[PDB]
């Protein structure tokens, strides 16, 4: 059914507040919330596709709880750029004076300023890192929105979903996510009434495509027993082109990055017959051409694609490229993206046909559920590529007319277990074996399983010394306690430990190293060749490293890994241009950024971690280590880089210029506004002067 809005239960303005968005109506799954008692706060886990309208069901049912209750509400979601995208939209909600935030992404901190704010979006990361440091302003909060919380399953995540669940089940809470398809198994243990659909505002047609005796020539075959024939160089080509010639957009999904660059240049080629807006393009490849925040091989490769309506898309390109790519396929001017699959997992971005070249089961029915343009096309279309007809039906089978694997905790293992305890501890204080024994049956781990590493990690945190017993009960140790409201993993910081206990002040290489080893550090891709030349480097290094050369084959690839790494960090640190960084690393500029963000977070946690060791020597080290690696400077530039608004770059301009110090801000600021312009050097001479003071 169809709801009209003016029906809600709710007072008149903010009816009107959703109603200027251009909504006359509630979607069928929205209508079934709101009859399954959204409004009045029923617990619910609500599962559909991806442009159903999950985020007007998670803004009624908060702003429902915020007008019938007291307090504040939580709106948490996997993706940085989710929150984000959610931030804007629950904005609107100012306007009957409720006040909006996102919690910052620093963990070690307790964000005491939300005190203020009365709708809140958060990470999962973030909001488990919050309970932790338990702040007055969270006791408030009484109700929680979970979305995509499919993520239970996630290896990485799905431990961290689990903690912010079982702490918001105490509380109120909304579960919305993609399909599950043990959702009542999933429900009773949220204790939530089930409300599974299947709507899509676009129908969906699934289908197969494979080659035959003559070479060129391809039949695609439907899931209603459709049968079509197309005509091409390969199977992806021949479909593209297909779609195309009826306004269509194509997303193609491939494995890899060089696949997904190769099969994009491989599409343009054929580009001849589509009807292209070229005003609207040479537009985009202006912006394009502007963004400093990237690489130049990756613009390069990208004007040479969006000139012919094509595009690549994959994490190896930095945010600002990805977001004009997203934005030229949001307004239908590019034509065709040639994804990795992580596309899928991301913002709303449909297209008339998908294309999946690569053929788990999720990951298909994330990919095929982006076939369908809500307000534009009639229908959508997906279909997977298969190498012979003799594959048509096992593909049907498993991924067409089958269900999504169940969900089932990611708690089962000693990284994961040996976090979930020290977080417990964290936030409930001082417990007995019972007690914390009894947090940790809240999970969704079988009971047989918790077992098995709830006394493995007790016996572990003890002999590591992260907690300690004092007679009925166990503590965090000072160390224990660091660690957790760090939030970096207890074999991180067992790591760390070990490294500045175990070894003298050393240089910024072996620091780098150090963190980039342990499982919170980044990975990289290394070459063959490459791996060779980072052996013989070790054979060759002045400087000693923190962590012993591991008798293992794969712990000795990360030991190698981590160097790689390192020696990315220190390039960055040492102010070389991002273009040689990325071709001597083969490297994305994505990489690069993601990189630098993880090692700003480590080796702020390492030399925070060394004062609480009272490792004086290392911590000095570790402190300027950090604020290199922050701005990517080089040490005569730290001083700068402390005003708002003075970067990398304008400090570089500054310190050539013979601005070097904070006094020479102050005192030449005639000097300042000439290199930085009148306001911004205005507000920089101000900023020097109160630092200084």
């Amino acid at each position: 059914e169809w709801m009209p809005i003016e029906d809600l239960k709710l007072p008149s303005n903010v009816i009107e507040i959703i109603k200027k968005r251009g909504i006359k109506k509630l979607n069928p799954p929205q209508t079934e919330a709101v009859k399954k008692g959204l409004l009045e706060g029923n617990r619910l886990l609500l599962t559909s596709p991806t442009g159903s309208g999950k985020t007007l069901i998670a803004e009624m049912g908060i702003i429902s709880f915020l007008l019938k209750n007291g307090g504040k509400a939580i709106y948490v979601t996997p993706l940085r750029a989710l929150t984000n995208e959610k931030y804007l939209t629950f904005k609107d909600w100012e306007l009957i004076g409720f006040k909006v935030a996102m919690t910052s992404g620093d963990y070690d901190t307790d964000d005491a300023w939300l005190k203020n704010y009365d709708i809140i979006i958060t990470t999962y990361e973030k909001l488990d890192s919050l309970w932790r440091h338990r702040p007055e302003w969270l006791n408030e909060v009484n109700y929680f929105v979970l979305d995509e919380l499919h993520y239970l399953n996630d290896p990485e995540r799905g431990p961290v979903v689990e903690s912010v669940t079982i702490r918001a089940k105490r509380r109120n809470l909304l579960a919305l996510s993609a399909t599950i398809s043990n959702y009542k198994q999933i429900a009773k243990w949220l204790g939530a009434e089930p409300v599974a659909t299947n709507w899509r505002p676009v129908p969906l047609i699934e289908g197969v495509i494979y080659p035959e005796r003559k070479k060129k020539e391809y039949n695609v075959i439907f899931k209603d027993n459709t049968t079509k024939k197309v005509h091409g160089d390969d199977a992806i080509i021949a479909y593209t082109l297909d779609s195309l010639s009826k306004n269509g957009q194509v997303l193609v999904f491939r494995n890899s990055r060089k696949m997904a660059e190769s099969t994009a240049l491989k599409i343009a080629n054929y580009m001849n017959f589509v009807s292209l807006d070229e005003n609207a393009l040479s537009e985009i490849l202006k912006q394009l051409d502007d963004i400093e925040e990237g690489g130049s091989d990756e613009k390069e490769l990208l004007k040479s694609l969006i000139s012919k309506g094509v595009a690549y898309h994959h994490a190896g390109l930095s945010k600002a490229l990805r977001d004009l790519i997203e934005e030229g396929f949001r307004q239908r001017k590019i034509k065709v993206i040639v994804a990795t699959p992580t596309l899928a997992a991301g913002v709303n971005l449909p297209a008339r046909t998908v294309i999946i070249g690569d053929i788990p089961i999720m990951e298909y029915k994330q990919m095929s559920g982006r076939a369908g343009r809500p307000g534009f096309d009639q229908i959508g279309e997906s279909i997977v590529v298969v190498r012979d007809k003799e594959d048509v039906d096992r593909v049907f089978k498993k991924y067409v007319l089958s269900d999504v694997e169940p969900i089932e905790s990611k708690l089962g293992s000693e990284r994961a277990f040996y976090t979930f305890l020290l977080g417990i501890l964290s936030a409930e204080g001082n417990l007995s074996e019972k007690q914390l024994e009894n947090f940790a049956y809240e999970s969704l781990l079988a009971k047989q399983l918790v077992d098995v590493y709830f006394d493995r990690a007790i016996r572990w945190l003890l002999e590591h010394s992260f907690i300690k017993e004092e007679g009925n009960t166990f503590a965090l140790t000072n160390f224990g306690k660091r660690v957790a409201d760090l939030y970096i993993n207890p074999f991180t910081a067992d790591i760390i430990r070990k490294g500045l206990e175990g070894h003298k002040a050393s240089c910024e290489l072996a620091y780098l190293h150090l963190l980039a080893f342990t499982p919170d550090g980044p990975l990289v891709s290394v070459g063959r060749n490459e791996e060779e030349e980072l052996i013989e480097l070790l054979e060759d290094l002045d400087c000693e490293l923190l962590i012993e050369e591991p008798y293992e084959e794969d712990e000795y690839s990360l030991y190698i890994n981590a160097l790689k790494v390192a020696l990315i960090m220190k390039d960055w640190m040492d102010e070389v241009d991002e273009d040689t960084i990325l071709s001597k690393y083969n490297i994305g500029s994505g990489d690069l950024r993601n990189m630098v963000e993880t090692m700003d977070w480590l080796t702020y946690s390492a030399y925070h971690l060394s004062r609480e060791l009272k490792l004086n020597e290392h911590a000095d080290k570790l402190r300027i280590l950090n604020l290199r690696v922050r701005d990517g400077i080089k040490e005569e530039l730290l001083e700068l880089v402390q005003i708002s608004g003075v970067g990398r770059k304008r400090a570089r301009l500054l310190y050539n210029n013979g601005i070097k110090e904070l006094g020479d801000v102050v005192m030449n600021p005639d000097k300042v506004k000439n290199l930085l312009g009148q306001k911004l050097g205005e507000k920089v001479v101000q900023e020097a002067a109160r630092l200084l003071n």
